[PDB]
C-alpha cells in the first residue's frame, strides 16, 4: 500500500520532522482512533533524531513521549479547520505519532503540527518521562513547543 | 560514560533485556528519583529490539512505553528485598528505564525485573500507546508480562 508524503521534512531542535498519510488504520486499544470506515486518511508525524541531537538521542532514533496536535485546513475553501491530537503507536515500519482523520473532499490542504516536549504542561506523558541533568550523563534542556506547516494535494484512494 | 554490567543480556520476545548500573543520577523533573546523596547506584533496564521483532520495532530500537518493576535481594540476607518501579528517561547515551537505589552494602545480589507490555492494565503508560492491527501495517500482539533475573556482586561505588 501507498504512503503519501506531505511536503518535505523540516529539521528543528536536533530532530527531523516529517508528515505522511496513508489509508485509515485499525488500532488496539479500540475506540480511540476514529473508525477507519468513518475516516479518509491516517495522518502521521515521523520524528527522528538528527546527528548531535541535544537531548541525548542517537541519530535515527524515534523521539518518544512527545505530544502532537494537528490542524488541517482545506486551502482557501469552505469548511472549518480539522483539529485533533495525535497518539503514539507502533506499526510494521516502527513507532509513529498518528490519527485517523475525516477530510472535506479532494483538493489542497494545509497541515500544521504543534509539537510539545515531554515536560510541557499540555503533554500528558510529562509525569512518566525524565531527562538526566547531572554533569556526567546529563543532556541539554528540552526544546520549547513549536509548530511546523506543509501543504499537500488530497485526491482520495485513486492510487 | 562508565557503566557496570549485571550478568549478561537475555533475549526474550524479540527483545534484548540487559541490566546495568552506574553512579546515582540527577533528573528533570526533580523530586522523583531518590536523592543521589541518599543512593548507592542508578540501576537500569536496557531494552532494545532484536532482528524480526514481532511488534514492528527495527533492530536496535529502544522499546518504549514499558513499565518495569524490580526486586533486588542480598544473598544472605538479613535485610528486606529492595523494590521499586523504574522510570523511562533520556541520558547522553540515549533513553533507558532506570531508578536511583540504596543497596545494603557490598556483596552478592539477585536482581529480578518484571516487564509489563504497553497494553497491561498495571502499566500507567498503556493509555498513551497503540498498536496498528490492520492487515497492511499491523503487528503481532504485545508480549505477556514476564520476569528476568540475574546475579551480580556489588563492591561500590
Ligand atoms: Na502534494
Ligand atoms: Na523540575
Ligand atoms: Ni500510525
Amino acid at each position: 500500500m501507498l504512503e503519501y508524503p506531505i511536503g518535505t521534512p523540516q529539521n528543528l531542535a536536533g530532530m527531523e520532522i516529517a508528515a505522511v498519510y496513508l489509508q485509515p488504520i485499525d488500532m488496539e486499544p479500540e475506540g480511540h482512533m476514529r473508525k477507519a470506515s468513518e475516516s479518509d486518511i491516517h495522518i502521521e508525524a515521523d520524528i527522528h533524531a538528527l546527528s548531535n541531537n541535544p537531548n541525548g538521542y542517537p541519530e535515527g532514533f524515534w523521539v518518544p513521549f512527545l505530544f502532537i496536535k494537528y490542524e488541517i485546513t482545506k486551502v482557501g475553501g469552505s469548511g472549518a479547520p480539522i483539529t485533533g491530537d495525535m497518539m503514539a503507536m507502533v506499526a510494521s515500519d516502527g513507532p509513529h505519532y498518528g490519527d485517523n482523520v475525516k477530510l472535506q473532499g479532494p483538493g489542497k490542504y494545509k497541515v500544521k503540527y504543534t509539537i510539545y516536549p515531554p515536560n510541557a504542561k499540555e503533554n500528558p506523558m510529562s509525569p512518566y518521562y525524565g531527562r538526566h541533568t547531572d554533569r556526567e550523563t546529563g543532556v541539554r534542556p528540552w526544546f520549547k513547543t513549536f509548530s511546523v506547516e506543509w501543504d499537500f494535494t488530497y485526491a482520495g484512494i485513486g492510487k
